[PDB]
């Protein structure tokens, strides 16, 4: 595991340095006339980079150069403000073609999304759905030993929780040992916020992804930093400790509260 660790000043750093990883990967491209596909991530971190796709990209997202998906989402209406298809929408894909945007179906899950207990089948209804989506629409392979298929994504952006989680896979969740889809779900844990059901990527998705960016700031978030990169295992471990054993390539993005210590 050799992720590229980048210690921004600040947000606006971090979100150029993202943009390029983006365009990087565009440009790249042999083929071009097929999609990179991106997941977004949510939460408030990456609002100000999609903004920033938004006015100096939007000429090549019209083009179709990505199919974007969300890597994790929040079980509420697409119309309120705490869904992350809200913020990205508002950000960024109000003005890209319905077409390159793979949408989640949450009507299955709005009815009890927000029972703790209760809002279980109604998750899985939507992530089942949402696998579905992916396997029909996104590049897949078959994955080795099985008669299932992964989705390859090519970048994957993500954030960190001050609980440790990714995506939203949060500790003591399906999620967080789910090996069997690719979809998954989970509740937020104890300090994580919105308190409503969860679908997510799961950490197979994201381990044969070919790019993975994290963005992440605050120094509530070093632990989580520290405890991802350690060679050995050290306690507290947390749940994104997964990504070191990503396929692809891993970046950090951090602020200097999250990158404490890390770097000469």
């Amino acid at each position: 595991f050799a992720p590229t660790v980048k210690i921004c000043e600040n947000l606006s750093q971090m979100s150029f340095a993202a943009r390029e990883v983006i365009l990087a990967a565009i440009d790249a491209r042999v083929d071009k006339s097929v999609p990179v596909v991106l997941a977004l991530s949510g939460g408030s971190t990456p609002k100000r980079l999609y903004e920033e796709l938004h006015e100096k990209d939007l000429a090549l997202l019209q083009q179709h150069a990505v199919q974007f998906i969300l890597g994790d989402e929040r079980l509420l209406s697409e119309d309120d403000e705490q869904s992350n298809f809200s913020m990205a929408t508002k950000a960024l894909l109000r003005d890209v073609p319905s077409s390159d945007v793979i949408s989640i179906d949450r009507r299955a899950a709005l009815a009890t999304s927000k029972d703790e207990k209760g809002g279980l089948d109604g998750a899985w209804a939507v992530a089942q759905d949402y696998e579905v989506k992916l396997l029909n629409c996104l590049p897949c392979k078959q994955i080795n030993g099985t008669a299932k298929s992964v989705p390859v994504v090519d970048i994957v952006l993500l954030g960190f929780g001050s609980d440790g989680h990714t995506a939203s896979i949060f500790p003591d969740s399906v999620a967080a040992t789910d090996e069997e889809h690719v979809v998954s779900v989970s509740f937020p844990s104890p300090t994580m916020s919105p308190k409503v059901w969860r679908v997510t990527l799961s950490k197979t998705v994201i381990q044969y992804a070919k790019h993975v960016v994290v963005l992440a700031a605050g120094k509530d978030k070093n632990w989580v930093v520290r405890g991802v990169l350690s060679e050995s295992p050290t306690d507290p471990l947390p749940v994104s400790r997964f990504l070191r054993d990503c396929r692809g390539s891993v970046t950090l993005l951090l602020d200097p509260g999250a990158g404490e210590g890390v770097c000469a």
